[PDB]
């Protein structure tokens, strides 16, 4: 039996967006299977992660920590341009952990400053996966300069709950946490470096002691607060797809829950239900399904709370409509007596 | 379609008890939805936490680390009257995982030193939560310094195993496993501190190690052993609950298996059996479920060995009974030749 | 009702094979329950772990880090023979998770240099399970120290996937996961010892950090790379067993999946489907099914990635057969423009 002549497929190009926002895309599939056409270009860029004004060295997919989420359906095709400008000093490349072989494209892809390249791979398994840069020999230093993301493989007809019936989500966000490493001298200070190689062997120092020294969302402390805080009305039904790249992670809706949760991000399986905090492992996207029924603020955080509050792992929703005062009610306010 | 008139029905109040131990219930829903009314009063008092004679200032619900297990049934009314008497020095709130809005209430239960206040939510999903205070802004501190427990929330028809046939418990246990991060100076010594304020920053940086100095159940080193040990008999049915409000934790019953496990804690999904070992994520709680078949001593750990047995997460059960040799028999003991 | 009498049952002695090989078994079982006869044979001995060079004294069952697997069926028996030979100088003992009672044996199998213990315990419960030592006092250096392996509890009529379908495996291997805790100096190299006594307070130091300094497949670094590399041809199904008795990993085959992933290791469980990475918590053995669609070399890791490729765990996977382009495909190989 001869494979299908890719060529007579469709193509589709998708215009990727930044995170925490997602490509519109349809949940239950329109089209047969697609070549699904995707441009990153690596951007190696200072970045301030915190509110002292720390400043790092970032290595990103289209500019941003994380890299954005690309979207597909099982059994497309997923046809990545990679662009490494001559703006670039290193070499990258890419791996998807929805990808079948050549260490997941890494070994297919390894551009220099200048270069480009073209891989094609088949989405044969539904879920969320990481993406992440992995150049022999320096991988943990890539990822953790936050050179890592997600592509979500939708199941053709859409999401379902345990019992096989439809999850259909209203809004979907993508939150990518980032474990940074940034060295440290004896008195516990930042160190600041030169050039990449100057940087390499406090780098890779600074990550053997396996403690992170910020643990973001988005790319900073606090990018996802304030003007950029996420949003909901009461009643909508959000996908919230969370990847951690290099270390576990927990999250957790303050204040609401998981309905339906694939901790690992597989949706073969079923979701487990009515989740405070899921684990997801380090290399690993999952995906949580929630429906608000309680309006104002709300904290999204990795449920380390050191690691959330302290380290940076944490977000707002803002959500819009009526309180519920059967679910929620203050039925003595603080006071003396 | 107006509200239930919350009024009409019927309130039991609970006595708590302190930790392992847990207030008696019943698994089966003996009644229609109740409110169920608890009182819990916030005390700050010095703990001795290891058999060095480590003491620390603790932050408590009702005197305990853990605070107390609650137990209502799936959509019951939780309405907690929360006092902080004039006696201690700090703000203080709660936080429901089981609740839904306004922080899982912290939002809406900030009381001063002198202020009480009653909070009402209804518990509509079934599981083991974790519930914590959480002051905007010092949240860690106060749930590494034991500002912590768990509540039950059990659906009206009691526990199913993985085949939807009855799972009745015959004894139920509490183990609130705490994470201290007792500040060190550079020699490695525990640092005491004159008033919480002079402490802050230290136990900050304390907690920014990521590294617990002490991580135990009950409260202390050895609490759960002893003239405090678990007990059961021989064929005995005994749940239990586990709860790690801040890190990732794995158990194992030395000697025994988890029968039927809920690991992340939410029993409208099928419990994982014969478990040798779970991940409890920090932020959850997790419930299992064993009959005894053996007698003897056990120990019931977490099961990174070093948290277990140097950092304190280790507690025994005392088994009654009979040995079963077809199980396991030492055929031939110890013996030079 | 009388026991069974056990001298009425089959004897079968198996020879054990040092890991990532696995001694020859039947997926179904082709008789009724037997006696399983194991012997293994304590060696303190010291290893070279790193590149570097650095040598410890490792604490092993049979020679080897891990110990080896050993393989039966539901409901069979165990029967150790555990020998301490007198050229070691410390007391050892086993723990088996898979069994019940006597803190998994290692109650009933504590032998000093110059004894051995003969433990029998039948296999109640079907998954992989951890075995290690355990001594009262000493348990996580013991552990930490290499003292570990597992055991794979079949049921009886083999593997089954989440529909209750058969999955029969063509290659089996096992792969033992090993954080080390080689004592630092203040300046950050190793120290040596002179004897276990004059080690053993360090040694509690060093695992007190909660930060391995090494952490390994097979007992070193690189030992399932090059002419040690994993072996497979495309279409091949394999298990891969993952074991660490003392702290969480997060498995990935880099290029591949989990096809069928029994994450916490216990085969009455539906398995989790179409994992990229997968959580065993310390203290458990887990078990990954995949089958082979490319050839060439994988890396199988921990997706910690600084541990996989700075401490130590990752080994490979050498792949013989065809390239499916259908699959994956270089479009456009990397080039200037
Ligand atoms: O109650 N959430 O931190
Ligand atoms: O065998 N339990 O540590
Ligand atoms: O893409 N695996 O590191
Ligand atoms: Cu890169
Ligand atoms: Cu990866
Ligand atoms: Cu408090
Ligand atoms: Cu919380
Ligand atoms: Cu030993
Ligand atoms: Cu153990």
């Amino acid at each position: 039996a001869a494979p299908v002549d890719i060529s007579t497929l469709p193509r589709v190009k998708v215009d990727l967006v930044k995170p925490p926002f997602v490509h519109a895309h349809d949940q239950v599939a329109k089209t047969g299977p697609r070549v699904v056409e995707f441009t990153m270009t690596i951007e190696e860029k200072k970045l301030v992660i915190d509110r002292e004004g720390t400043e790092i060295h970032a290595m990103t997919f289209n500019g941003s920590v994380p890299g954005p989420l690309m979207v597909v359906h099982e059994n497309d095709y997923v046809e990545l341009r990679l662009i490494n400008p001559d703006t670039n000093t290193l070499l990258h490349n890419i791996d998807f952990h929805a990808a079948t072989g050549a260490l997941g494209g890494g070994a297919l892809t390894q551009v220099n400053p200048g270069e480009e390249t073209t891989l094609r791979f088949k989405a044969t398994k539904p879920g969320v996966f990481v993406y992440h840069c992995a150049p022999e020999g320096m991988v943990p230093w890539h990822v953790t300069s936050g050179m890592n993301g997600a592509i979500m493989v939708l199941p053709r007809d859409g999401l379902k709950d345990e019992k096989g019936q439809p999850l259909t989500y209203d809004k979907i966000y993508y939150v990518g946490e980032q474990d940074f490493y940034v060295p440290k001298d004896e008195a516990g200070n930042y160190k600041k470096y030169e050039t990449p190689g100057e940087a390499y062997e406090d780098a890779v120092k600074a990550m053997r002691t396996l403690t992170p020294t910020h643990i973001v969302f988005n790319g900073a402390v606090g990018a996802l607060t304030g003007d950029h805080a996420l949003t909901a009305a009461v009643g909508e039904r959000v996908l919230v797809v969370h990847s951690q790249a290099n270390r576990d992670t927990r999250p957790h809706l303050i204040g609401g829950h998981g309905d339906y949760v694939w901790a690992t991000g597989k949706f073969r399986n079923p979701p487990d239900l009515d989740q405070e905090t899921w684990l997801i492992p380090g290399g690993t996207a999952g995906a949580a399904f929630y429906t608000f029924r309680q309006p104002g603020v709300y904290a999204y955080v990795n449920h380390n709370l050191i690691e959330a509050f302290e380290l940076g792992a944490a977000g707002h929703f803002k959500v819009t409509g009526e309180w519920n005062d059967d679910l929620m009610t203050s039925v003595v306010k603080p006071a003396s007596m």
